[PDB]
DNA sequence: CAGCTCTGTACGTGAGCGATGGACAGCT
DNA sequence: AGCTGTCCATCGCTCAGTACAGAGCTG
């Protein structure tokens, strides 16, 4: 046996949830998948010593210092940052998630994004955005790409933006190195909007 | 046949944990 | 010089979504 979690059961973390960190008026909300043990575990976003998610955001200048999970409730007033997970369960991955759980998890966050309406929803995930696609907008493409979406959330202005996941799972996207070009693209679109509106 | 959905599988990189053993200091 | 134990550098093992082939299904 290894201990991972300090003397913490996989079983005990398997039943915690990780709150949102949700205002108005965001420019951003980082929609992850569902939490990682280690995010149970911690109570904050992208903990995962591995996760690329915090590399990302000071690689492509979302954060001009690095910043780690402890982080996580500064963002909304200090970056215009926040965050939810499209499915409450905590699990050790995506591949633990039933599809009825996803299609729950897409009617909870629309209705979330429709109370929040942040200028951007960032699927930080492609698998959720698959799912948040059919149900929501009722289009299921054959190559879904990432970046920008043609679709904006329903009766709101929230554009729709995918990123691969922030998980060092991920083969496709080794390294943060590999993943840092749409966390860059994110940040030109978030400086483009702040310019049309500034105005 | 030809699209589709569904499921099983393979995949690169970097980090914590636990085991290993060489360097070395304190003893006598 | 001989013994013994700690430190810690280092290594192996495990871990943290996505694309895609092929089966099964249906138009």
């Amino acid at each position: 046996k290894v201990d991972r979690f300090n003397g913490v059961s996989e079983a005990e973390l398997l039943t915690k949830t990780l709150p949102d960190i949700l205002t108005f008026n965001l420019d951003i909300v980082i929609i992850g998948i569902n939490p990682g043990l280690m995010a149970a575990y911690k109570g904050h976003h992208y903990p995962g010593p591995g996760n690329h998610f915090w590399k990302c955001l000071f690689m492509s200048g979302l954060s001009e210092v690095q910043l780690n999970h402890m982080d996580d409730h500064t963002l909304p007033g200090k970056y215009g940052i926040g965050f939810t997970n499209m499915v409450e369960r905590t699990t050790p991955g995506s591949k633990d998630l039933s599809s009825k759980e996803f299609r729950e998890g897409g009617r909870i966050l629309v209705q979330k994004l429709q109370k929040y309406q942040p200028r951007i929803a960032v699927f930080n995930g492609k698998c959720i955005y698959e799912i948040f696609s059919k149900e929501v907008f009722g289009v299921k493409v054959k190559n879904l790409e990432f970046g920008l979406q043609p679709h904006k959330i329903p009766d709101t202005e929230t554009l729709c933006y995918v990123m691969p996941s922030s998980s060092a799972r991920c083969a496709q996207f080794p390294r943060a190195q590999d993943k840092v070009h749409y966390y860059i693209k994110l940040k030109d679109l978030r400086d483009q909007l702040k310019g049309i509106e500034r105005n």
